[PDB]
C-alpha cells in the first residue's frame, strides 16, 4: 500500500558542518536516531525506496573513525530515503591487511541478510560534507568521494576511484568483484576501476561541490605497508579479472555482532597464497 519514495529526496538540506574534535558515544548516537533498527538497518516508513543498500567499510582497529562515521552518516543516509544496512568488515588477526577481499566478503555476507541490490563501499575514514551526495546506485558504477580535501578538494588523477563508491549487484557481478590478492596498501581501487572499463562501463559522479568529503586525518596503521607488486597488478587486471575475484574467494566467519547502529562480521581471510 505505501507509494513509491520520491525520485530524489526532498527530505535533504545540502551542505553540511563536519568535525572531529569531539568525543562521540555511541548509546547517545542510537538515541538520536531512534529509527534505526538493530544491526544498523533502516527503511522508511511513509514510502518504499527502490535503493536497497548494503554500505561495507572494511576494517580493523578503527573504532574511534567509526564512531564519526556512524553519527554522521546514519542521519544522512536516512534523509536520503534509502533502505540501508551498515557491514563494518572486521578483518580476524594481525596479518597483513587485505581492504578488498574484506569488501567482498562484506557484499556475500550482507546478501545472506536481506536482498540488497546495490553496495556502497566505504573507507571508514571519509565522510560527505554534502547530502545531496547519494549513497545509492545509478546505471553506472558511482564513484561518491571525488572531492576530498586530503586531495585539494579534487580528484588526484582522472581514472581514480577509491574511498567510497557504489555499485549495483549486476554491477559487481559483472566484474567478478574485487580482486583477492591485493594484500598491503594501493592499486586495488585502482584494479577495480579497470575491471569495470574492461566490461564497458564508465563511471558516474556528482560534481565536485555535491562530492566534497573530509577525510579523518590519521598515522599509517601498522600491518597495510604498501604493496610493492601492485603496479604489476594492476598492469594484467583484464586477464587476472577473469579468475581472481567472487570465482575465487572463501573465508571463515568468526563471528557476528549485532550492533544498534551496525552489524560487525569479524572474518579471517587468510594470508597470501
Ligand atoms: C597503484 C597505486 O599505488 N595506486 C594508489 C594511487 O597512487 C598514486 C599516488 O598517490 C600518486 O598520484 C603517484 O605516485 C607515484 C607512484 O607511487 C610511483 O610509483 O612513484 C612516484 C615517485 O615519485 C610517485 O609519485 O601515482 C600513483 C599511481 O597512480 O593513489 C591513490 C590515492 O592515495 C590510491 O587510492 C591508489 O591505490
Ligand atoms: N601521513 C599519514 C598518511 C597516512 C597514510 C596511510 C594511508 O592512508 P589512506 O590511503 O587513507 O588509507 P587507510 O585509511 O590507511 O586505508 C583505507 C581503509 O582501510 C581500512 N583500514 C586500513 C588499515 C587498518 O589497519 N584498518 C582499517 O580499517 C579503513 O576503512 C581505511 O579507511
Ligand atoms: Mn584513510
Amino acid at each position: 500500500s505505501l507509494p513509491a519514495c520520491p525520485e530524489e529526496s526532498p527530505l535533504l538540506v545540502g551542505p553540511m558542518l563536519i568535525e572531529f574534535n569531539m568525543p562521540v558515544d555511541l548509546e547517545l548516537v542510537a538515541k538520536q536516531n531512534p529509527n534505526v533498527k538493530m544491526g544498523g538497518r533502516y527503511a522508511p516508513r511513509d514510502c518504499v525506496s527502490p535503493h536497497k543498500v548494503a554500505i561495507i567499510i572494511p576494517f580493523r582497529n578503527r573504532q574511534e573513525h567509526l564512531k564519526y562515521w556512524l553519527y554522521y552518516l546514519h542521519p544522512v543516509l536516512q534523509r536520503q530515503q534509502l533502505d540501508y544496512g551498515i557491514y563494518v568488515i572486521n578483518q580476524a588477526g594481525d596479518t597483513i591487511f587485505n581492504r578488498a577481499k574484506l569488501l567482498n566478503v562484506g557484499f556475500q555476507e550482507a546478501l545472506k541478510d536481506y536482498d540488497y541490490t546495490c553496495f556502497v563501499f566505504s573507507d571508514v575514514d571519509l565522510i560527505p560534507m554534502n547530502d545531496h551526495n547519494a549513497y545509492r546506485c545509478f546505471s553506472q558504477p558511482r564513484h561518491i568521494s571525488v572531492a576530498m580535501d586530503k586531495f585539494g578538494f579534487s580528484l588526484p588523477y582522472v581514472q581514480y576511484f577509491g574511498g567510497v563508491s557504489a555499485l549495483s549487484k549486476q554491477q559487481f557481478l559483472t566484474i567478478n568483484g574485487f580482486p583477492n590478492n591485493y594484500w598491503g596498501w594501493g592499486g586495488e581501487d585502482d584494479d577495480i576501476f579497470n575491471r569495470l572499463v574492461f566490461r564497458g562501463m564508465s563511471i558516474s559522479r556528482p560534481n565536485a561541490v555535491v562530492g566534497t568529503t573530509r577525510h579523518i586525518r590519521h598515522s599509517r596503521d601498522k600491518k597495510n605497508e604498501p604493496n610493492p607488486q601492485r603496479f604489476d597488478r594492476i598492469a594484467h587486471t583484464k586477464e587476472t579479472m577473469l579468475s581472481d575475484g567472487l570465482n575465487s574467494l572463501t573465508y571463515q566467519v568468526l563471528d557476528v555482532q549485532r550492533y544498534p547502529l551496525y552489524t560487525q562480521i569479524t572474518v579471517d581471510i587468510g594470508t597470501p597464497s
